[PDB]
């Protein structure tokens, strides 16, 4: 009965989170019991940031679905920041596993990131954003 307030998103969803002074950052909605902090305020979600690992209380209106990738992926931040790329890898790796997608490889971080970024930017085909959903 957690996060049952009429707003969007639930435990396990992959999301873009927005905090003041940062780019849209990939996260996963978690339960407050995973944060060891406190119950989220009504209308809010606890998220865990990819690449970074910390927990934040974010309003459900300031979250969007990770599947809306092209609209929130930040090419400039991807170019100037290494942590963003690491976060891209870890978010898309959770995505790739949930969707049943596989990529040919044998490789540095950007080498495996290239086909994952292409997949995500192209719309997560053939599965779609529906294949991102938690189990």
């Amino acid at each position: 009965s957690e996060y049952q307030d009429g707003k969007e998103f639930g435990i396990g969803d992959l999301v873009w989170g927005k905090i003041k002074g940062f780019s849209w950052w990939p996260a996963m909605v978690v339960s407050w019991k995973a944060t060891s902090k406190r119950q989220a305020m009504s209308g809010m979600r606890w998220v865990q940031w990819f690449g970074d690992g910390k927990f934040s209380e974010v309003s459900a209106d300031k979250l969007v679905a990770l599947g809306l990738f092209s609209q929130h992926f930040n090419l400039a931040t991807f170019n100037k920041l290494v942590s963003y790329r690491k976060a891209m890898y870890h978010a898309l790796e959770k995505a790739r596993v949930r969707a049943g997608k596989t990529f040919p490889s044998s490789d540095s971080l950007e080498d495996q990131l290239k086909p994952m970024l292409e997949w995500a930017h192209g719309g997560f085909k053939p599965t779609g954003i529906e294949g991102l959903k938690p189990n």
